[PDB]
């Protein structure tokens, strides 16, 4: 069962390079505006306790060097929205796709175009962790890399990277400058809170194994939502809500397995173990597939 | 450690839909030639024992309908090279990237752009298994999907999918129509030989773990190349050759751990087992990262 990313062509046409002084990172060019992290007006000695509000007023438009491949963009205005910087240019991007800005919830999935230079270099599929961090790549320079979903022909941008934490994860904001989680863009000691497994996603991954003919883990028993969550808290699983149960309705119909029946299966795997056998080629339970992802891939 | 695919934009601009009678599948439009699997001239009847030379002789150019998005292309010639059909059109692809055709060997990695319609739908990173099959998509219609690498703005095409095997994996050809492995484009009882773990890739993935500060699996022992292969084959691992020892030279230099010392580490995980700990976030040893891949993401 391949974890697949969305094709990145529509986003590749929007990536630019933004340089201010000695620091360079990636920006997003849509219409006649370039979006990038605001801490580009900072150096390393400036990152300690910077006042972006006071620092930005001393900048001038030509202080910003923007290159779209081998062409230079003329900056004609600057402004700031939360933790995102907005550079206005004199030319609208002819490769601009149909797009919109959205904010996702913990547990939802999206694709990330990692640009560790100023030109794209790789793409991968990931999930927003309950502690609001993203694992992703480990080679940097990708500050300003973007995350997105695609629905037919419309790109929904949901994430832009700002910082890399000590454990290899990074943290960021939506495209309107609002951070995900309790992080800030300062040079302070920051650390991610303890993480948790995404219960509804693990259940959706078990429906996909049954659709692919992997049925050894099913049993005859059922459980209550209360009895299950008591199990969930002991193994560091997110509690299951009635909202999550409804989302799984379609897969329960297609397979003929009641949602609380699959919870019985999951209950035994956690309590008892996987006994050497594997589900879809993996000895661990996968939690980076949403219910929606499973149906999209299983028609 | 993200398994990353290459950005797919340059390949997306080359995907077309090819229809012949009742059969439709994906094609590759480069310059004024479209490449696709030759079994697009077959029915469900002809796939048992088709005579392609006889089926192609009965066709004329107007028998082939080629659609590039919202535009139909005019076919002005047809030809066959091994198991690949070549359609000549009167219009060159304006989005043709710098490209070339190559043939890979088992163990190498590449990206797959899955188009289960005539339009792209997902991208993923994979490795050619020692038994010559690919762990690919599971919803069909993707026949004619393409696999590629990108190095310095040049697209290297290495794979096109032709058939779906009974275990869910796919088999295919290079871009010159020659199959990988002992497979043919007939719908006869075919099966892949037993698979094996790609030893040299696992060793490169263990060097990457040491680069990220994960050293718990190391020990103070060394081994001979023969004693290692004696243990390795017992777990269905590929034998290690002196050429594979050389390939790992750079990574051993960067870390300061001799290749045969790392083989000792792997020997211990295999003989004794992993049990409860996980290495790079996996309770299984990973084999879809080549030495080349490791150096490109760990500098």
């Amino acid at each position: 069962f391949r974890k697949m990313a969305f094709p990145s062509g529509k986003v590749e046409g929007c990536m630019v390079q933004v340089t201010c002084g000695t620091t360079t990172l990636n920006g997003l060019w849509l219409d006649d505006v370039v979006y990038c992290p605001r801490h580009v007006i900072c150096t390393s000695e400036d990152m300690l306790n910077p006042n972006y509000e006071d620092l930005l007023i001393r900048k001038s438009n030509h202080n910003f060097l923007v290159q779209a491949g081998n062409v230079q963009l003329r900056v004609i205005g600057h402004s700031m929205q939360n933790c995102v910087l907005k550079l206005k240019v004199d030319t609208a991007n002819p490769k601009t796709p149909k797009y919109k800005f959205v904010r996702i919830q913990p547990g939802q999935t999206f694709s990330v175009l990692a640009c560790y230079n100023g030109s794209p270099s790789g793409v991968y599929q990931c999930a927003m962790r309950p502690n609001f961090t993203i694992k992703g790549s480990f080679l940097n320079g990708s500050c300003g890399s973007v995350g997105f979903n695609i629905d037919y022909d419309c790109v929904s941008f949901c994430y832009m990277a700002h910082m890399e934490l000590p454990t290899g994860v990074h943290a960021g904001t939506d495209l309107e400058g609002n951070f995900y989680g309790p992080f800030v863009d300062r040079q302070t000691a920051q650390a991610a809170g303890t993480d948790t497994t995404i219960t509804v996603n693990v259940l959706a991954w078990l429906y996909a194994a049954v659709i692919n003919g992997d049925r050894w883990f099913l049993n005859r028993f059922t459980t209550t939502l209360n009895d299950f969550n008591l199990v969930a808290m002991k193994y560091n699983y997110e509690p299951l809500t009635q909202d999550h149960v409804d989302i799984l309705g379609p897969l329960s119909a297609q397979t003929g397995i009641a949602v609380l029946d699959m919870c019985a299966s999951l209950k035994e795997l956690l309590q008892n173990g996987m006994n050497g056998r594997t589900i879809l080629g993996s000895a661990l339970l996968e939690d980076e597939f949403t219910p929606f992802d499973v149906v999209r891939q299983c028609s």
